């Protein structure tokens, strides 16, 4: 189902630095509405830039330390049929 | 250096159909600028969608034979260190 796909740059050098997916939600759409974004209408479609507030909110899902004063980060919203 | 990222999905249906990188262009923006989308000031932002002047722009660097009549395209423009 549902994952949340994370990169990040370099503030710097402005690199693509690193990519992460989240665990599958499957067909739960609430951890895109908790981000005020709308499920059916926004997955495989886009890019978004993640702003502060949304830090601590992604955080749990990720592996990586999220710090938004050394890296740029993009989140999109891809689903595909169960199990990937 | 700079790889263009090709990801597309069945045009009725929606769903994901495949994804392929191009080669690694070094620091020849060239293809990006025959997009008419300024090299440097573009790359690692969000993803664009792919328009019918583009194919013939872009064909000659993936194997996958583009068609926009069955499938809706984006492009991603990811610049990393050399070697990927
Ligand atoms: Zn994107």
């Amino acid at each position: 189902g549902l994952k949340l796909d994370l990169t990040w740059f370099d503030k710097s050098t402005e690199d693509f630095k690193g990519e992460e997916y989240s665990k599958d939600f499957g067909d739960d759409g609430s951890v895109m509405e908790s981000l005020g974004v709308p499920f059916k209408d926004n997955v495989n479609n886009g890019c978004f830039d993640v702003i502060a507030e949304w830090v601590p909110l992604l955080q749990p899902y990720f592996n990586h330390q999220i710090d938004i004063s050394d890296n740029e980060y993009f989140v999109s919203f891809d689903y595909r049929d169960g199990d990937w």
